[PDB]
This record gives structure tokens, sequence and C-alpha cells, in this order.
């Protein structure tokens, strides 16, 4: 329906809308009512009040009185203008404030419930829809709903009230003439309706394009590190630019439709005027009407017609809001099958850990032609440990996901204590299960707050106990702020092992009955793995654990071990029995602040399209000056009309004025369309350019910039969209009409001046008082613009953090907590909106009241002028019309002050991002680019401290050397700085002391893009894009077009080609967001292929085999050994099997080197390396 919105009105918002509509009706009819009650000079309101001479014999006494009686009438009308002005003050304040309050409350509820619809969806829903658009929706569509259900509805109702009041006055003075002119009401209405429907469709398409553009920006900014490492800034900007172009085209179409609607309305009105004079000239010839009769009905219908003509932007805003309310309410109305918010379902008192998987058949929703499990059967007894082993992609993580009811199996049963889990309450089932995922993800908050996400009502003592069990106490105590040290998005400001241990503690603070641990020790060293294993063993008896580990040391002591082959368990049993059977387990085990000109400079960025601007200015001047010139030309029109010579022939011969009104309608159509279309196209080009430049500037910035807690994905994505939209809100047709109004005021100045100069001083006085309300509102609103921008950045941060990490939120049952945080983040903008409602209501009220007071003052001063014979009554009526139009112009400019307020704050910020220069500039062409590279990498006394934690020494005089054909093995404990070396070699940061040399040349002198071009890195937690497999390997070289054969060769070297070939759609298969749609090993192998397709001279691996099986690791090692010569390789490994083949191994701890040499040399001495290899054995 059209009215899907206003669903969350409630009684208070209904009462606001009803009383505001009543106030709008009263305010609209109050001007018709004045002329209805008082009509003796309403006939005079037809200018050139015909006196029919009578001045030949004016007694100067008969003349005298006449002027005194006329003065008395003007004074009475001035008093009534003052009274109507006070009434207008009250009713206009009510009309604006009530509608704004209702819109604000409804928008607050809409945002809250749209957030409580994304959190309610299933994981399968998230695996099919592009959820990277959703935040843009929350930032944009709702805002466009806010712009179409507030003040605009009241304004439209006021215009309608003026329309009906004017037509009621005509009916009183001429039923037939009014009925014929009213014949354009249905055609005008249908025109408005069709244009509104087209506007709604175009708005829906444009918002879809903007949502797609926001999704690219969400993916790229969340993966800026991969984007910078592989130099994909140009490609990621082209991807953004494509959706920017689509949105610009749709917006240009929107501008065309809206302005042709405006022009068509004005053309219809002017054609109706010509029809009115036609039929009235008939009524006069046939003698059934007088001239006064046709003039009055005209003045009465004209005001309402022009009010409706001016009401078109309100209809456009309503159409845009209804177009924006499509996807939001579509997502809201969607009801999941697995409802985590449902209260139904059994919550058994005594959950004994009896887990059964019976004939489990499952296929993922995104890839539903692939069978992952084919009659999986597995029984886990209370207090027992099952260890799931097998090849990568077999379905172990799928089984873990099915245990926590992330999906429902197509066939089979998952049961606890013999009870089917689809009948258990979803939330209750999930709280009794604690899960550590294959690649743990933290949240952008403190360590303690991250732990509290496992269980909200947790004390500091139990947090300490859990982090001691997780072997996390030591490093948390070591860095300052203790538990209050905030980590980055997804835990990026911690080492991989630290993040994994934090996740372990977060799962442990739940005291779960079912502990799922999927590769929970992949980022840990031998000591941390051993101590965490012992801590878990000390608590096994009370709970049941399902553990999946590619490190076969942990599964040695498991009570039962189950092997996956072909989607089923082929061998289940203990270690000794499986070794006796010599099955797949045996095979696995053997193979071992605000400048005020900011808007001016943003518009100066729009200088290329100056011809559009000049055409729009000319059109705005034409229509704005024709608005008051209407009174003058009708004065001349009235002149001849009233003049009667021959009775019938010449009166009908005066059809030239119907032609004049037709020409005026054509000119109005052309000028309104031109002005609006040119300004809207200029605004579309400007907003697209601003988004392009801001996104390019963000991709230019350093890694340290992205590590700033204020610069989070959600914050950045909100900042970009919000600044572009806020600047756009003060440009386009909104700007165009402003120029028109200036022209109007200018014309009002000249028409008065050529007709009477005494009344011009009244305009010169009343402009300041009608603009003081605007400037004081511009002030009040300017500071809360900054405040609301800062709060909306945090709201977007919370929303994006919840969306990008929805699986973690669902596993932790933290959807309600994130909803509470989102609601809290909305409170300050909500209260600011509620107070802005009253501020805008008072501003509009004061403006209209001073307009009416200006009319009263005009009538009184004109009475003085007429009494002293200084000026005539025809002149005081023409100029009074000029004063009315000038007051309108000043009032509308003052109403533009809120739009410009947001624009200037946003401009001062768009200008700054754009002019910001990073220290390590990746766009700079400067820098020495060596013609040859020999692969000699040296670190000399490198000292580095991370910008977000500058007081913690990370590397202290680190020195190392690696040459071509040599393999450097970085080993050591978690947090020692192994990944920091790789990040420094990529020049993500610059060390304060020491140097990094490439072939004897210090790396800060080399070109940054050139230096990164010869680096091929596999990261510790590899990130892929939601793009094809082939597109992901090809990101390994963005400079050239990578061929299909090269991609296939890289995949074969990465031992991933067979999976891609077997999978339907092959290399065109989309992986999901950050490799969600592939197993950890498959994702890591695709990352390896991405790094290898580049054929780098320097290959940096950061635990590149953590998620790989023994066979896959062997294949990758053989592939690397085949190409061992011809490049230099630096490997970070927690597995001694890969390390023992390295040419040289260095043990780095606390940023220093302790032991270095070959495997035999390190083994000879009983040092750290010997201790590690002995504890492993
Ligand atoms: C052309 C544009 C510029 C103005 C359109 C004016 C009317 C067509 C609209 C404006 C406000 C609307 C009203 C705003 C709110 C409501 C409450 C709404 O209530 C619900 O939808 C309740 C649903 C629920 O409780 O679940 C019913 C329609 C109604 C009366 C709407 C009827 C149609 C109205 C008068
Ligand atoms: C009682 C006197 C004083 C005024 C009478 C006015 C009517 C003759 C006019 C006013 C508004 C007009 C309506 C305004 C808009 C539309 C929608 C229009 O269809 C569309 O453009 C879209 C249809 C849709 O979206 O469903 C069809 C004509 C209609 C009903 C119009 C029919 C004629 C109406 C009722
Ligand atoms: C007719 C003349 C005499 C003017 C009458 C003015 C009233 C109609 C105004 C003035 C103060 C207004 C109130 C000022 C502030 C608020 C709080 C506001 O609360 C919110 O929705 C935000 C806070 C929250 O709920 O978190 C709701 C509207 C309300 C009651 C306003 C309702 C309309 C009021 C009573
Ligand atoms: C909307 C407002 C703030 C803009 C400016 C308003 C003035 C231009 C209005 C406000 C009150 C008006 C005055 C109200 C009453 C009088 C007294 C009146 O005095 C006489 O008749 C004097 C006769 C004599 O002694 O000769 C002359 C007009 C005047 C000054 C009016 C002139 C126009 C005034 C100054
Ligand atoms: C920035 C703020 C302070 C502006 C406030 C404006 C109002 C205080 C002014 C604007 C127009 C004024 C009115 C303009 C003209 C008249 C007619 C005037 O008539 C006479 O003086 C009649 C004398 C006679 O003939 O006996 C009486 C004051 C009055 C109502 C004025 C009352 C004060 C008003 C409402
Ligand atoms: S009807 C031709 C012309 N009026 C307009 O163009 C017009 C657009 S919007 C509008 N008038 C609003 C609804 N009018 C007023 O606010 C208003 C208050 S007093 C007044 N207009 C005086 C009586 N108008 C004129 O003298 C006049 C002559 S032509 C004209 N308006
Ligand atoms: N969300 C998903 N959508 C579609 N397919 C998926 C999804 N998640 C996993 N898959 C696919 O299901 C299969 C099994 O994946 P799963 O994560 O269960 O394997 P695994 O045994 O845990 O692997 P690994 O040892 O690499 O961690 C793979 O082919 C994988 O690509
Ligand atoms: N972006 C960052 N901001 C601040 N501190 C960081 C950041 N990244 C890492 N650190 C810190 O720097 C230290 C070294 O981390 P690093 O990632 O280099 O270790 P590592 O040897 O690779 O660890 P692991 O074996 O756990 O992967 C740790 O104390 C870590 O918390
Ligand atoms: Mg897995
Ligand atoms: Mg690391």
């Amino acid at each position: 329906s059209v009215l899907t919105m206003f669903r969350y009105a409630g009684w208070l918002d209904r009462l606001y809308m009803l009383v505001g509509t009543l106030a709008a009706i009263i305010h609209g009819v109050a001007l018709p009512l004045m002329m209805l009650i008082f009509g003796d000079m309403t006939d005079s309101f037809a200018s050139v009040g015909q006196v029919s001479k009578q001045s030949t014999q004016m007694s100067e006494a008969d003349k005298r009185a006449m002027f005194a009686k006329l003065e008395e009438e003007m004074t009475t009308y001035a008093y009534y203008y003052t009274g109507i002005g006070a009434g207008v003050l009250i009713v206009a304040y009510i009309q604006v404030s009530f509608w704004a309050l209702a819109a604000g409350r409804q928008i607050h509820k809409i945002r809250q419930k749209f957030f409580h619809a994304i959190m309610n969806q299933e994981i399968g829903w998230f695996d099919v829809h592009d959820v990277g658009e959703l935040n843009t929706r929350l930032t944009d569509d709702v805002s466009k709903i806010n712009e179409g259900i507030g003040d605009k509805i009241g304004m439209f109702f006021q215009a309608m009230a003026t329309f009906f009041g004017g037509f009621i006055i005509g009916f009183t003075r001429g039923w037939k003439l009014t009925l014929v002119i009213l014949a354009i009401s249905p055609v005008l209405g249908l025109s408005a309706g069709i244009w509104a429907k087209i506007l709604s469709s175009f708005t829906d398409k444009e918002l879809h394009a903007y949502a797609k553009a926001g999704a690219v920006a969400e993916e790229v900014l969340a993966a800026i590190r991969t984007v910078i490492a592989f130099g994909g800034q140009k490609k990621e900007l082209e991807r953004y630019n494509n959706n920017l172009e689509e949105a610009k085209r749709l917006g240009i179409k929107k501008a065309i439709t809206a302005n042709i609607s405006m022009g068509a309305a004005f053309l219809l009105i002017y054609a109706s005027y010509a029809l009115a004079f036609w039929y009235g000239t008939s009524l006069v010839i046939s003698k059934e009407y007088s001239i006064g009769q046709v003039l009055t009905v005209f003045f009465s219908v004209c005001i309402g017609a022009f009010s409706v003509g001016q009401a078109s932007p309100n209809i456009e805003a309503f159409a845009n809001a209804r177009g924006a309310a499509y996807e939001v309410f579509k997502i809201i109305d969607n009801k999941p099958s697995i409802d985590s918010f449902s209260k139904s379902g059994h919550k058994p008192d005594n959950i004994q850990g009896n887990l059964e998987f019976k004939n489990i058949h499952f296929s993922y929703p995104s890839r539903k032609e692939v069978q992952i499990l084919k009659g999986l059967n597995l029984k886990v007894k209370s207090g027992q440990t099952v260890a799931l082993v097998g090849n990568s992609g077999g379905g172990k993580s799928t089984t873990v996901q099915l245990m926590q009811r992330l999906y429902d199996p197509l066939d089979g049963m998952v049961s606890i204590d013999g009870q089917d889990i689809r009948t258990i309450n979803v939330r209750y089932l999930r709280e009794i299960i604690g899960v550590v995922s294959q690649e743990p993800v933290l949240f952008a908050t403190t360590i303690a707050e991250n732990i509290r996400y496992g269980r909200e009502d947790v004390t500091m003592d139990e947090i300490e106990k859990a982090v001691k069990e997780a072997n996390a106490y030591d490093f948390i105590m070591k860095l300052p702020h203790q538990f209050d040290t905030l980590v980055g998005e997804r835990g990026a400001q911690l080492s991989g092992g630290q993040k994994q241990r934090i996740a372990i503690a977060r799962a442990l603070v739940r005291n779960p009955k079912i502990l799922l641990l999927d590769e929970a020790t992949s980022a840990l060293d031998t000591e941390s793995e051993a101590v965490v294993q012992a801590a878990l063993d000390k608590a096994r008896e009370g709970r049941t654990t399902i553990v999946i580990a590619h490190r076969l040391s942990t599964v040695r002591n498991a009570d039962v071990i189950a092997g996956f082959d072909g989607g089923v368990i082929v061998e289940q049993g203990n270690h000794d029995e499986l070794m006796r059977e010599k099955g797949i387990y045996f095979k696995l085990v053997m193979t071992q602040d605000v400048p005020p000109a900011s808007f001016w400079r943003i518009l100066k960025l729009n200088s290329t399209e100056w011809p559009y601007f000049v055409v729009g200015i000319f059109a705005a001047i034409i229509n704005g000056g024709l608005q008051p010139a209407f009174s003058v030309i009708f004065s001349k029109v009235v002149g001849v009309f009233t003049n009667g010579g021959p009775p019938e022939t010449q009166r009908q011969n005066s059809n030239l004025f119907s032609l004049l009104f037709l020409i005026l309608g054509i000119i109005s159509f052309i000028t309104f369309f031109l002005q609006g279309f040119t300004f809207g196209k200029a605004g579309e080009i400007l907003t697209k350019r601003l988004r392009y430049m801001v996104f390019k500037s963000m991709l230019r910035q350093d890694v340290s910039w992205f590590d700033d807690p204020k610069n989070t994905t959600g914050a950045l994505t909100t900042r970009l969209a919000n600044d572009a939209a806020q600047v756009k809100g003060a440009t386009g047709s909104r700007l165009a009409v402003i120029f028109q109004n200036i022209a109007n005021l200018g014309t009002g100045i000249i028409i008065s001046l050529i007709y009477g100069w005494q009344l011009t001083l009244l305009l010169l006085a009343i402009v300041p008082i009608i603009a003081i309300a605007g400037v004081v509102e511009m002030k009040m609103l300017s500071g809360q613009a900054l405040k609301d921008k800062k709060e909306l950045e945090g709201s977007g941060k919370i929303a994006t953090e919840a969306i990008e990490n929805f699986r973690t939120v669902v596993s932790l049952t933290r959807e309600q907590k994130f909803e509470t945080m989102y609601a809290q983040s909305l409170q300050i903008p909500y209260r600011n909106a509620m107070k802005k409602a009253h501020v805008f209501g008072i501003t509009f009220s004061f403006t209209q009241a001073m307009m009416y007071f200006s009319y009263a003052a005009a009538f009184r001063f004109g009475a003085y002028l007429v009494t002293q014979q200084l000026m005539t009554f025809e002149n005081v009526l023409l100029v009074f019309s000029a004063i009315v139009f000038g007051a309108m112009a000043v009032g509308q400019v003052s109403s533009f002050a809120p739009d410009y307020a947001k624009a200037t704050v946003s401009a001062s910020h768009i200008i700054r991002i754009i002019e910001k220069t990073p220290e390590i500039d990746s766009y700079s062409t400067q820098g020495l680019k060596p013609n040859m590279l020999e692969g000699n990498v040296q670190f000399s006394g490198v000292v580095f401290n991370y910008p977000t934690r500058p007081s913690i020494p990370v590397l202290q005089g680190l020195s190392l050397e690696v040459k071509k054909g040599q393999t450097l093995a970085l080993v050591g404990s978690s947090g020692g700085g192994k990944s920091t070396v790789v990040q420094l070699l990529e020049r993500f940061y610059d060390p304060m002391a020491g140097s990094v040399f490439l072939d004897g040349k210090e790396i800060k002198q080399l070109n940054v893009q050139w230096l990164r071009a010869q680096l091929g890195i596999v990261s510790q937690e590899p990130i892929l894009f939601d793009r094809s497999i082939a597109e992901n390997i090809a990101y390994g070289d963005n400079s050239r077009v990578v061929s299909y054969e090269e991609i296939v060769r890289a995949a074969k070297e990465a031992n991933i080609h067979q999976f891609i070939d077997s999978l339907p759609d092959k290399y065109n298969t989309r992986v999901g967001d950050k490799g969600t749609q592939l197993s950890g090993g498959q994702k890591q192998r695709i990352a390896i292929a991405r790094a290898l397709v580049r054929q780098p001279h320097i290959l940096l691996l950061d635990e590149a085999t953590s998620a790989l099986d023994t066979e896959s690791e062997k294949v990758v090692q053989e592939a690397l050994d085949k190409a061992r010569e011809g490049r230099t390789v630096i490997v970070i490994a927690h597995r001694l099997s890969t390390i023992q083949n390295a040419d040289l191994i260095v043990v780095i701890q606390n940023g220093k080197v302790k032991e270095h040499g070959t495997h035999q040399q390190l083994l000879a001495q009983k040092g750290i390396y010997f201790s590690m290899v002995s504890v492993q054995a």
C-alpha cells in the first residue's frame, strides 16, 4: 500500500497529525475567509479599481469625504490583518510543529524497528542478500521518509485549504464561472499523481543504486588493508564510480520528472485562466454577469490555483518518501522461520549433554545444488569430548553451525537429550552453547566489554578467571589500560593469538553445557595451546565439547574421534582404535572549525557546468520577476476589459488576452522546467563528484588513519553518505528557487519604485525582520548539526558492527544488546529533532505573522498616503501586491537557512578530507623505481610503536637479513611482532628508528606502489571480496588483466583448482562477504593463489597454512619448493614442519632476536627453539 508508513503512528502521533492538519486548514482558509467576510474592497483587490471618472465635478468636499471613508476602510482592514496575523502565528506554529513532531517520532520508531528486523533474520537470509547495502538503507531511506511525512504534508494541506477557500469565494460571486475553472482540478490532480508515481519509481531505483554504492564502500573500507596491500585503490574507486553514475542518471531522470510536473501544473493553471476569461466574456456578452463579477471570481480562484502550483515540491517529497519506504518495510515485514526473538519453545531445566545427529542432509541456501552432508550421523554422550577430523571442506564447520541452529537441515534431526532442537526455544538453545569460530571476530570496544558479550551479567572476578583459563591474563596485564584497552574493528589491533584467546575467554564466561571449538588454537603457539588445552581439560566433566582441530596433538586425548569423508563420518572411535583400523585418521597422523565560505568552495568545485547555472539563473529570474509583474499586466488587462466601446464585437475580439495567458503558460512551463532541471542536473553532477572525491581521499589515507577509533567502517560509511546528502540538500532546485525569490524581491523593489517610492521603505524595513528569524534559526541549528553528525557516525558504527559480524552476534545471542546500543545512539539526534520541530515551527510562525503585519502596515501607510493625495488607490494596490510577493520571497529564503546550515558544516568537512595528505602517500608518482630487483631485504635496528598504542614498545632494534633464494622463518610467541615485520615491509607504518632496505636502498625513498607491487602477501586472517573466485585471484595484479590460464595455474599451485572445478559455476562462484561462503582452508588457499598469481619477488606468508590440511599443506609446500629459487620468501609459522625446511630461522620475542641459524644449529643449543620442538614432541 501507499500507507505502509504511518503504521507506527500511535494515538499521540495520530492526534498530532489531526490537529496539525486542522491548523493547516485554518491557516489556508484564513486568507480566503478575510475576503469572504469583507468583499467591498475585495472587488477593489481587482487593481485599477474603476472609478468611472466622476472627477470632473469632484467637490473637494465630496472628494474629501470619499478619501476619509476609504482611509477608514483601509484602517479597519489593517486591524483585521493584525488579528489574522496573530491567528496565523498560532495556527502556523501548530501546523509545522505538530507534523514535525509526528514525523520525528514515527521515524524514530521506524529506525528502531528496521534495526529490529535485520537482527531477526536468519544466517541463510544473510547469505543470499547483500547486507552491505542495509546500513545505507538505515542512513538514507529513512531520512527520505523523514522528508516526506513532516512539514511537507502540513504545507500541502495548507495549500489545499487555500485552493478550496478561493473556489468557495468564487462560487459565492459566480457559480457557473467557478465551476468551469474548477474543471482543471481533476486534470491537475491526475497530472500530479502520475508524476508522483514516476518520481516514486525513480526514487526506488536511485536508492537501490545508492545502496549498491554503499556496499562497495563497506567491503573496501573493511578490507582497506588487503586493498592497499594489493594496490586496488583504482579498481575499488571504479566500482564505486559505476554505482555513482547509475545513481546520477536516476537522479537526473528524477529532476526531469519533478520539474516537468511543476511546469505542467503552471501551464494548466495559466490555461485555466484563459478559459476563465473566455467563458466570462461570454457571460458578459449574454448579460448574465457583470465585469466585477468576472474579476472577483478570477481573483478568488487565482490565489488557490497558485497555491496548488507552489505545493508541488511537497507532493514530490511525499512521492520520494513513499518510494523510500519500499525496501525498509519489505525487510521489516519478512518473518524468519528460525525466530531467535520468539518466546515459544521448550526450555528444559536439566540439559544433559546428549547430542545426536541423525541422517543429517544439508545444502547451503547460497549454494543449494551442492550436498555438504549426506546422512551425517554422530552421537555425543554427556561429559564426553568428540574431535572432528577430516579434509578441508568436508563439513565440520557446517556441523558446528547446524548444532547451534544457524540453519535447518533438509533431512534428519539434531537432538539434545533425545528432544528435537527445532522445538527448543532458539535463544535458550543458543545461550547454553558457547562457540569459538574458526577465525574469531571481536568487536570495536574494550577487551572487558568484548568478554561481557559472552555473558552480560559477568563479574570482573569471573572475567579474570576466564582470561586466566584462556592464557590471556599475562598480555592484558602487560599493556596499559588493562581490560579497558579498546581493540579495533574485528580485533585488528590485537595479534591473532591474542584475539583467539580473547574469543576463548568470551566463550568460557558463558559457562556453557555445549562447547563448540572450531580450530580454537590455530593462532596460538605451543605453550599457549598446551595451557589452554589443560585449562579446558580441567573443566570437561561438567560439559560436552565438540572440538575441530587440524593440530592432531589436541585430538590425542579426546574421548572419541570422528573422521569426515564425503559428508559422513566414516570412522568414529578413540585414538588407538582408529590407528588399529588404519583409516583416514591414520593417514592424517602419519603425514606430519567551520569556515563560513565552505559551501562557496564546494560550489566552486561545481564550476565546470556553468552553462547549466546561467540558464537556471535566467529562468529563475524570469519566473521570479513574472510573479509580481502578474499584478501589473493584469492591471493593464483589467483596463481594456472594463473599457467598453462597441457592445459585443470588440469584447469578443479581445481574445488576445486568452492568447496572452496561453503564452504566459508556455513561458512558465519552459522556465520552470529549465530552472529546476538545470539546477538539479548541476546538483547531481556535484554530488557524484563529491562522493567520488571523498571516496578517493579515504582510499588515499594511511593505515594509521583507519586505526583511529573514530575512523571505523560504519563511521566512515555514514560520514561519506551523510556529507554528500547534506550538501546535496542545499543545492539543486532548492537553490534555484532561492535565486528566483531574490529576483522576486528585486522585482518587488522595482515595481514599487516606478509606482511609488514611499512604500518601498516599508519593504526595506520588513526584509530585516523577516530575515532575523532565519538567521537566529541558522545559528541555533548550526551547532546541533555538528552534534547530530557526530552521533549519527556512532549509530552507523553500531549498525555496521552488528551487520558485518551477524554470525557472532547470533551465536552470542547479542542481538538485543546491539539493539539497545543502537537505540541509545539515536537518543541525542532524536531529542535534537524534537527541539528542531519547535524551532522550525516558531520560525515559520514568526515569518508568516510578520508577513501579515507587513500587510497591515502597508494598508495603514497607504491610507496615510491616499489621505494626503500623495499616491492613488490603484498604485497602493499594485505596490501592496509587490510587498506581498517580496515578503514571501524573504520568508522562503529564511526557510532555506536550515538547509544551508547542514551544508556548510558538511562542506567544511568534505573540503578537509579532500585536502588531507597522508604521510605514506600511495597516489604519489614521486619515488625511485629500481629497474632491477635482487630480493635483498634488510632490517637494521627497526624500532616501531603502533599509533593507537604508542606507549607500548613493539620492536626494539630488530635486525634481520634475507637474500634471493633464501627462506626466512620468523618464529616466537604470540604478540612478539612477527606480523608487525610484514606490515612494516609493506610500509603500512614507518618506524621511528632503524631502517628497512630493499637491495641496499632504503624503502622510504622507493615509490610506494612500486614497492608494494613486488610484495606478495598472505595475511594471517585472509579476507576475500563477495565477488567470484576468479575475480579474487585476479586482485593479485590490478595493474594488468589476468588471464584465465594464469588464474587456473595459480589455483593449481594453491591446491584449490579441484574444488573450484567440482563446484558448480566453477570460477564464477561468488564467495560471500570476507570468505563467509567458503571453508577456512578453501579461503586461505584462494588467498595463497591470489598472492601467487602476481609471481612476487618477495613472498610474505603470515601463517599461510593454519587452516590447511596436512595433504594440502604438503601440496602447497611442494609447489613453493618448486619455485624456491628466483624469489625471496619470509614465512611466519607456528608449525615446525614448515619451519624446519627454511634456509634460516630467527626467533623474535619482544621485538628482539634471541636465536638465529638453521634448524640443526637451533636444535643443537637447548634454547627456545629446542624447548618448542621438545614440547611439540
Ligand atoms: C499528497 C501528499 C503531499 C499528502 C497526502 C495527504 C494524505 C493522502 C495523507 C497524509 C497523512 C495521512 C494519514 C496519516 C496517518 C494515518 C494513520 C494510518 O494508520 C495506520 O496505518 C495504522 C496501522 C497499524 O496500526 O498497524 C491510517 C491512515 C492515516 C489516517 C493517513 C491517511 C492519509 C493521509 C491523510
Ligand atoms: C469538490 C470540489 C471543490 C473539488 C473537486 C476536485 C476533484 C474533481 C479532483 C481533486 C483531486 C482529484 C484526484 C487527484 C488524483 C487522482 C489520481 C489519478 O491517478 C493517478 O495519477 C495515479 C493513480 C494511482 O496511483 O492509483 C486519477 C485521478 C485522481 C483520482 C483525481 C480525480 C479528481 C479529483 C478527486
Ligand atoms: C497553542 C499555543 C498556546 C501553543 C501551544 C504549544 C504546545 C502545543 C507545545 C509547547 C511545548 C510542547 C511540548 C514540548 C516537548 C515535548 C516532549 C516531546 O517528547 C519526545 O517525544 C522526546 C523525548 C522522549 O520521549 O524521549 C513530545 C512533545 C512535547 C510533549 C511537546 C508537545 C507540544 C507542546 C505542549
Ligand atoms: C511590520 C512593521 C514592523 C514594518 C514597519 C511598520 C511601519 C511602517 C508602520 C507601523 C505603524 C504605522 C503608523 C501607525 C500610525 C501612524 C500615525 C498617523 O498619524 C497621523 O495621522 C498624523 C496626522 C498629522 O498630525 O498630520 C500617520 C501614519 C502612522 C505614522 C503609521 C505609518 C506606518 C507605520 C509607522
Ligand atoms: C520586530 C518586532 C518588534 C515587530 C513587531 C511588529 C508589530 C508590533 C506591528 C507591525 C504592524 C503594526 C500595526 C500596523 C498598523 C496599525 C494601524 C494603526 O492605526 C492607527 O494608528 C489609527 C489611528 C486613528 O486613525 O485613530 C494602529 C496600530 C497598528 C494596528 C499596528 C500595531 C503594531 C503592529 C502589529
Ligand atoms: S492570483 C495572482 C497573484 N497571486 C499569486 O501569484 C500568489 C501565489 S501564492 C499566493 N498568492 C498566496 C496564497 N497569497 C497570499 O499570501 C496573499 C495575502 S494577501 C494577498 N495575497 C493580496 C490580496 N494579493 C494580491 O493583491 C494579488 C494580485 S495578483 C496576485 N496576488
Ligand atoms: N555460507 C556458506 N555458503 C555456501 N557454502 C558454504 C558456506 N560455508 C561453507 N560452505 C561450503 O561448505 C563446504 C564445507 O565447509 P565447512 O566450513 O563446513 O568445512 P570444514 O570442514 O570446516 O573446513 P576447514 O577444514 O577448511 O575449516 C565447503 O565446500 C564450503 O565452501
Ligand atoms: N593495529 C594495531 N594497533 C595496536 N597494537 C597492535 C596492532 N596490531 C598489533 N598490535 C600489537 O602489537 C604486538 C605485536 O603484534 P603482532 O601482530 O605483530 O604479533 P605476532 O607475532 O604476529 O602475533 P601472533 O603469533 O599472535 O599472530 C601485540 O602486542 C599486538 O597487540
Ligand atoms: Mg571450518
Ligand atoms: Mg600475527
